[PDB]
């Protein structure tokens, strides 16, 4: 099927990106450009990344709608970017059957070529993930996240880098899910985009940890690792290639990502870019989080 060409696609591909990423750091010249401030930034590994990735997929899948969060001008591509892989071990697993026959003109391809990058920049490697989301009628329904340095400082055995991927009815793999230890409130949240109302809305879920760290892609594996029990960012901020591949990976485990107001985010192909009620994440236990937001920061932010 065109779906599940296009999930083994997008897993080679994003396996390239995060090579490109690893390359960047290895040369030591990051690139940096500032974009709103200096906590919003965009680097050489960005830049190369969403080359890499929108040519990769582009080529393949010529009438597929992509969009990436880098506004790039377009120019020649580096031919030496484009992945031409595609998993054949993806391609082995049955596409569910309400998705057998989406045509390529139908999908939506949601695309943050590296999550991250204040921490990137910062040397906080782990934080880093390159999200490829998937589309349909507006819902998210397969996506492919790499942890370029996952195992950074697990030592000299270690595999460095990994690539997790799903699709809604086959489920969730790469990772070993984990819930957090009963009855303890572990958040996690914004390091570099904190506010306010963001810390405000942290403290109303009376939390045993506050987990402070980069990238929407990182949270997300946070929760289905059982490192934190749910992602609270009661801001604008995070757009939908943020949580277009995330949420993929964390429905498929039976959990749940909305706006604060507990809203489904929309991912159709003309739907604004901006989270602007923010995210609540978890893996289990939703309505504890849920139904502590105050009304108060409810009514500061709206869609
Ligand atoms: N105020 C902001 N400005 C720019 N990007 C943001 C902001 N808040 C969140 N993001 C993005 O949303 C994702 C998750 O945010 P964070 O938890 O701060 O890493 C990252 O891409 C951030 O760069
Ligand atoms: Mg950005
Ligand atoms: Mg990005
Ligand atoms: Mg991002």
């Amino acid at each position: 099927t065109v779906l599940m060409r296009l999930v083994a696609s997008a897993y080679s591909i994003a396996q390239k990106a995060g090579m490109i990423v690893r390359r960047v750091i290895a040369e030591g010249d990051l690139g940096i450009v500032e974009k709103t401030c200096a906590t919003d930034l965009q680097t050489k590994a960005d830049r190369l990344a969403q080359m890499s990735i929108c040519s990769s997929l582009a080529r393949k899948f010529p009438k597929l709608t992509i969009i990436g969060e880098e506004d790039l001008p377009s120019e020649e591509v580096d031919q030496e970017l484009i992945e031409d892989s595609q998993w054949e071990e993806i391609l082995k697993q049955p596409c569910p059957s309400q998705y057998s026959a989406i045509k390529e003109e139908d999908l939506v391809v949601w695309v943050d070529p590296l999550d991250g990058t204040k921490e990137y920049t910062e040397g906080l490697l782990d934080n880093v993930t390159v999200l490829i989301g998937i589309a349909y009628e507006g819902k998210a329904i397969a996506g492919v996240i790499n942890q370029p340095y996952y195992n950074y400082e697990a030592g000299p055995d270690a595999v460095l880098g990994r690539t997790i991927w799903g699709v809604l009815g086959l489920g969730a793999f790469g990772f070993q899910l984990k819930e957090v230890p009963a009855g303890k409130h572990i958040i996690t949240t914004t390091r570099s985009h904190s506010n306010k109302l963001v810390t405000d809305c942290v403290a109303a879920m009376n939390p045993d940890a506050v987990l402070r760290v980069g990238g929407a892609g990182n949270k997300i594996i946070q929760l289905i690792e059982g490192k934190a029990s749910a992602y609270v960012f009661a801001s604008p901020g995070c757009k939908k290639w943020d949580t277009c591949a995330p949420e993929v990976i964390l429905h498929a485990v039976g959990g749940k990502l909305t706006d604060i107001h507990g809203n489904v985010l929309q991912y159709h192909k003309d739907v604004k870019h901006m989270n602007s009620a923010g995210v609540l994440a978890t893996l289990r236990n939703y309505d504890y989080y849920a139904s502590r937001v105050p009304e108060s920061i409810k009514n500061a932010l709206v869609p």
